């Protein structure tokens, strides 16, 4: 089901995400243990549906990366499947 | 309406939010220009009604500001009015 989650960046700007393209979609890579991404409960596998508003269908592994960088306001947004 | 806002602390460790205890209610007295917590929309009047998962029903000013000081993970978790 679809799921928001907000992710504040630590104190060294960091989230703890890799993010892997594939299947015209954003999945889960790696999750950094004891981050921002774990916090939320994001976990290998699981599907990046937006981040930041954006529909990231088609994305590439670099583009994902470049808007978690681009994040406003210390925060990252996303929707998680 | 009930509201739930999750505010991402910057990178000086800081909210901009003050809040007064009345009438067994906690509500927004000061928000920062240009903060967290202009960030999320909050402003002057808003009742909080639960800061990070804690109802505020009779605290006090001091032990609200506490509580959001205590925010775990650089992050705090409102319910607004
Ligand atoms: C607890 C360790 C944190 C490192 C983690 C991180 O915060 N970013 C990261 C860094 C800046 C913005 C967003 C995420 N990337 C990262 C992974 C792959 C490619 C690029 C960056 C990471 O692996
Ligand atoms: C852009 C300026 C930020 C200052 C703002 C802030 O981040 N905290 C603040 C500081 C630490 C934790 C939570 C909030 N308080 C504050 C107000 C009244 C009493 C105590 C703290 C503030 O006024």
């Amino acid at each position: 089901m679809h799921r928001e989650v907000i992710l504040c960046k630590d104190q060294d700007g960091k989230i703890g995400l890799r993010l892997k393209s594939i299947d015209n979609g954003i999945f889960v890579q790696l999750v950094q243990a004891n981050s921002p991404a774990s916090l939320v409960g994001l976990r290998f596998g699981d599907q990046v549906l937006q981040i930041n508003g954006e529909n990231c269908a088609g994305w590439s592994s670099d583009k994902a990366h470049k808007v978690l960088k681009q994040a406003f306001g210390e925060k990252i947004t996303m929707t998680i499947r």
